[PDB]
């Protein structure tokens, strides 16, 4: 198929965010859209990568819970087009807002995210950055996964990742682990290592093995099966971690019960 969008078809609204590299504007192409472009007059060889690659990956995703890739463009300046969604990042709702979700919502958020994550993995895609920021809540309703990071974090890094190891640290497994924190986030409602201020502490302490999320923090309501599953992904050793098919399957089963 062909996803290249003819030059000058798109129309760029107000800046929605900026990464140096990358900036996203609210656009208009056959309806609302979001576009990320490198305003740098001429594309560097670096950039020409972040473009090539990111379209490489997005092309291969059609799913309700993956943010919708629409098309790309080169000439005026390199650009990537996606659907425009109203809502705020999960990180936002959780840590950035008074917002209280019924456990049902919380559970479902998790269900949807796992549906999303299972899809990628099946398609042999490693997110490499999962986290509550990169989980988007559309219409405040449904979950859209993507990489909103404009700079390319620590709390979600699995240990073998924090330790440089064999430099091929990222795997479906690390992803399972990042997923595990997201659950920690959903069930407790707090980020991990809360009472720990120096951010340098966590980096050594977590990778050495001395530290993992203090689960007493998960609130009272969280189903046992859930807290288990959490603890499961957070299992320090890569092969200790469940695979997303196991996870979704679990998670669908928890919900049928709370129904
Ligand atoms: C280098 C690189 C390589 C791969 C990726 N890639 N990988 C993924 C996976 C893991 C989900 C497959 C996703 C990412 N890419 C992204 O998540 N990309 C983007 C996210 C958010 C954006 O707009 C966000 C703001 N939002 C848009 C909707 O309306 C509300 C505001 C985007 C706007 C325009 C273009 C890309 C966007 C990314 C970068």
């Amino acid at each position: 198929d062909d996803w290249e969008i003819p030059d000058g078809q798109i129309t760029v609204g107000q800046r929605i965010g900026s990464g140096s590299f990358g900036t996203v504007y609210k656009g208009k192409w056959h309806g609302d859209v979001a576009v990320k472009m490198l305003n740098v007059t001429a594309p560097t060889p670096q950039q020409l990568q972040a473009f090539k690659n990111e379209v490489g990956v997005l092309r291969k995703t059609r799913h309700v819970n993956i943010l919708l890739f629409m098309g790309y463009s080169t000439k005026p300046q390199l650009a990537i087009v996606t659907q425009w969604c109203e809502g705020s990042s999960l990180y936002h709702h959780l840590h950035a807002s008074e917002t209280k979700f019924e456990m049902k919502k919380l559970i479902d958020i998790a269900r949807q995210t796992a549906r999303g994550m299972d899809y990628l993995h099946a398609k042999s895609i490693i997110h490499r950055d999962l986290k509550s920021n990169n989980i988007f809540l559309h219409e405040d309703n449904t979950v859209k996964i993507g990489d909103f990071g404009l700079a390319t974090s620590i709390l979600w890094m699995a240990p073998e990742v924090i330790r440089m190891q064999d430099s091929n640290p990222y795997s479906f497994q690390s992803d399972v682990y990042a997923f595990g924190i997201v659950l920690y986030e959903l069930m407790t409602g707090q980020l991990p290592y809360s009472n720990i201020n120096n951010r340098d502490q966590i980096i050594e302490m977590v990778g050495r093995g001395s530290l993992s999320p203090d689960l007493s923090k998960v609130r009272s309501n969280c189903p046992k099966r859930m807290k288990r599953l959490m603890a499961e992904c957070l299992k320090k050793k890569r092969d200790e971690r469940p695979s997303f098919p196991r996870i979704l399957a679990e998670i669908e089963e928890l919900a049928r019960e709370l129904s």
